[PDB]
């Protein structure tokens, strides 16, 4: 499993791969691998050719006191996770190769980013449609997988191909869990003892969310209120969001109609949590 | 004779069918209404590559507000045109095929644009780039050929090629002129019989430009001032702007240095007329 270290090789692999009607899946991570990636990258291997991993942690993605230094980083052991899986190529670009100075061009997201993490996280969405546009161009994929864990990536990243007409189909995998609920991550290492113990309340609250619109509630501010309740009387953590937004068009809901999604973010000691469910028709 | 393409999707099957059969493809994108500098870049690309794509596409993004359907529209002239060289496709996509709704990314030139035509028409190239890159997505040439008439927009094209990963290698081709020196263009007819005259002024305007500096003159200020006051002598036109930058850095100085380029634009009766040339090493 071949670790490519420079775009001029990716650029190559992927020319060559064309003319031999090679299909080319592709998973954009910024390392530090864990099984919600895995299962992209089994997916992909499945049905594609061959499997391309980007392991980049780029740096306009993070803002001010974010983790960008602390970061897990761990290539080697990230090429054997994949390795292992059946993938062929991990590419991973020098920062330089990537952003060789200052941009002359910007890529801003519209409303997308106005609401929910492009509030919390200003330019945060700006960073990832900037990297994942150059990795499209650079890796020329047939399919690209996208976790829902981060769903309004997901809808930012879906209106990205359509607005620049990038050949490439998104797949959108489930949210993977560990056995006891909590989001695969892999800001989940910054996690104390007990912190860990109380993050599975996260996905607990939105199965909460999920019986109450069962059992019929539609007004958000219920929902919202009970989520919020839950959380707060279970985990240690700040509780940064809990929102309930049509999805993917992510227009704040106040009585519920459609296809929505219940979406929480929490800050413990370093580790910044999200979690999602998507309901409705 | 040429096949007239009139969608997206056909353009993507006939490039993707091109991709795996090793047929290299060049791409000259236009808005219609061709003449002999069009076909120099075309006739280029049908020597040097197996497929050659000219788009013709009124891009609406690079017009002022307040402008209607003047831009002349013929597009069995221009197909004609472009099959007499051997061009193989023209690519003609509807307004609303390349632009179905609101866009939710938007793309926009730093400081390349902060001069020159972009300080007149701010968001004019943001239009430009928008498009070649929507452009470039769908017909994934291997080289993309482009006049030096637009320089500005030429550097602008190239940053954007840099910036974004794009696999194409960007062609500038040079001015095709008139016997007299006029720059080649539609809006020539416009001219009256004695502005016709008058026009070719421009042309020598710049050589009386290159004289200067060949006989050593650095002072940006002096050959501005110079072209201008001939210029101003020679046409009954209007000046809009005489000017000089480095290049492709498009940045001023009192001082030349380097490689720059004098750009000219001239408003006469019912036509606009642009020029430029590059000088320096
Ligand atoms: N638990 C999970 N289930 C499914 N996909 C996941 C996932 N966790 C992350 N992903 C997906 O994996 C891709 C790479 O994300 P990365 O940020 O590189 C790793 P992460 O730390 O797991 O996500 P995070 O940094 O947003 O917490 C994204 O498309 C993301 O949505
Ligand atoms: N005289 C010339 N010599 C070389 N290239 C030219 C040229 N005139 C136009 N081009 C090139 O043709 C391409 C498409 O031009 P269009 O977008 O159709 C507007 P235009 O053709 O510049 O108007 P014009 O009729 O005034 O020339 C551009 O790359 C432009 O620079």
């Amino acid at each position: 499993t071949k670790l490519i270290t420079t775009v001029k090789e990716m650029q190559h692999i992927v020319k060559a791969a064309k003319r031999s009607g090679t299909t080319i899946g592709f998973i954009p991570t910024m390392g530090a691998l864990h099984d919600g990636h895995l299962t992209m990258v089994r997916e992909s291997v499945s049905t594609n050719d061959i499997t391309v991993v980007s392991v980049f942690v780029n740096p306009l993605q993070f803002g001010p006191n974010e983790d960008f230094d602390a970061y897990p980083r761990q290539i080697d052991k990230d090429l054997e996770l994949v390795s292992e899986v059946g993938a062929d190529i991990v590419f991973h670009p020098a920062v330089e190769d990537m952003y060789p100075g200052e941009l002359g061009i910007d890529v801003k997201v519209g409303p997308l980013a106005d609401v929910l993490e492009g509030a919390k996280r200003p330019g945060h969405f700006d960073g990832v449609v900037t990297v994942v546009n150059k990795l499209f161009n650079i890796v020329m994929p047939d399919y690209a997988y996208f976790g829902k864990k981060d769903a309004q990536q997901l809808a930012i990243v879906e209106q990205m191909v359509k607005d620049f007409n990038h050949a490439v189909e998104i797949i959108g995998i489930d949210i993977v869990r560990e056995a006891d609920g909590l989001a695969k991550s892999s800001r989940n290492v910054y996690l104390t003892e007990q912190e860990r113990q109380e993050a599975v309340h996260l996905s607990k609250s939105l199965l909460l969310a999920q019986a109450l619109y069962q059992d019929g509630e539609r007004q958000s501010k219920v929902i919202i209120d009970k989520v919020t309740q839950y959380l707060e009387s279970h985990i240690s953590g700040r509780i940064e969001e809990v929102a309930v937004y049509s999805y993917p068009q992510l227009v704040e809901q106040h009585e519920i109609t459609g296809r929505i999604f219940i979406s929480l973010a929490v800050k413990f000691s370093k580790a910044r949590l999200i979690d999602n469910i998507i309901i409705g028709a």
